[PDB]
């Protein structure tokens, strides 16, 4: 009585060509931090932070991505 | 009775060519904090961040993307 | 009774060519940043951020995307 | 009795050719800021945010999009 | 009575080169950091930072990605 | 008695090509200069020169040159 | 008598081929000079240079020489 | 009595291919000089140079000499 | 009675492939000098200098060179 | 009576090739000099340097040389 035929076909191609990559410099906080307190009260959860946190330098060749869902459902 | 065919082909291409990347130069929080307080009162949660925090260089060569559903539902 | 084909084809092509690309600066709270606080009262949640923070540079040297759906539903 | 064919083609191509692209600069927040405040009072939730922040560079290369939804629902 | 037939295929491909990635320069909390207190008083759980944390340098050579999801589900 | 016969013969070519030349940036320049004097004594011609002086940016897109002298000489 | 014959030929050439040349940054700069002078004696010419001079930046995309010299002598 | 013939022949080539070629960095550049003086005496000429002086940045594309020279002398 | 003949014969090629050419760094440069002076005497020419002179960046995408002389002489 | 041949062949070639070049950093650099001098005196001509001078970076993709004397002589 019923026939289902799932026959997708992917000849994808993600690409990339570099030929150099280069001279990059992050220099973050570089700068004078000063922090003065005094007197200070608190009757809860205290989070800080101070100076030079988190950072990110991120660089890949690539970076090239994909994402492919396939879903075949039946009642 | 029935006959589905699901058969969608792809034969894309998601491409780049780039010759030459560079100088790039990224300086936050290069100058001066100063925070003073006197006095102050808390009957809650804090959170703090004084300074240079979370700073990205997100420099790919690539950076090509692709997404792609498919999807095939049936009652 | 019923006969569904569905054959979309696809030849696309998302391209792209940068012979060289350089020479970005960021130069984000290069000045000076001051703060005084006296006789501050707070009843509730506080959120403080305080210099240079969150600041990007993206450079990619493609950047190119496709999105793509497909769906086919029957009741 | 009932035949339904999905034969879309499609050979479209988004396409870009930079020879060269430079010479970026981003200085926000280059400036000088001072905050003083002297008998305030909160009874509810405070976010601050004080400086140079969320402050983007975003040089891609390429940067070209293609967005494509197929769609075949019966009942 | 039913056949299901599930025959995906996938030629598909992720690529970069890159001939030559290099100069990164990460140079965070280069500055001074200082931090005075007096009289505090804390009621609750304390988290602080102070320095240069977490601060990463990231560089792939490669650093391209697939994802790919199948799912076929029946009642 | 005497034949003397000067024949070149010259079918060069100087050639260049180059797809695409950016993003130059030459800073010769920003410092700070100085100069006190006190009971100085010149019994003879002074030159002086103070400051951002000849200072060149030569980009050319070809910048071929071909230099050719010819001589003959008798006595 | 004398016969002399000068047939030179010259087919050659000289030839550059570059895709895509970028990224140039120079900064003969930025720094601080001071002079400062007491009681100084001169009996013959001086010659003074102070700051930044005679920096240049030469970028030809082709920057092909060739140099020839014929000479033909006869006493 | 005397026959003489110079036929030089000359097919050469002086060739160079460069895909792509960037990012370059020349700093000369950033540093003090103080320079103090007291109670010298000069009884013949003067030269000085102080600062950045005379630097260069030298990027052909191609780059490629050829230098010939020819000569015939007769007595 | 005297017969000379010169009939050289050049079909060489200097040649270069170099497919990508980066990320150069050069920082003859950022120190300090300083330069005190009491009491000298001088009786003949002087020449001085101070701080960052004749410092070079040379980067040829091809960057060949060949010198050929040919002389003939006779007496 | 006298004959003279002179009939060289030259079909030579020198070859480079050379993939990917990359990530060059020279340094001359950073570092202090200092110079007192008191009570010193010069009868002849005096030449001096002092701080970062000459110094080169020189990066050809090529750089091939070929030089090629010739020289017939008669007396």
């Amino acid at each position: 009585s019923v026939q289902i035929v799932y026959k997708p076909v992917d000849l994808s191609k993600v690409t990339s060509k570099c030929g150099s990559l280069g001279n990059i410099h992050h220099k973050p906080g570089g700068g004078q931090v000063e922090v003065k307190s005094e007197k200070l009260d608190f009757k809860d959860r205290v989070q800080s932070k101070i100076g030079s946190l988190d950072n990110i330098t991120h660089v890949p060749g690539g970076g090239n991505k994909k994402i492919e869902t396939h879903k075949l459902t039946f009642r």
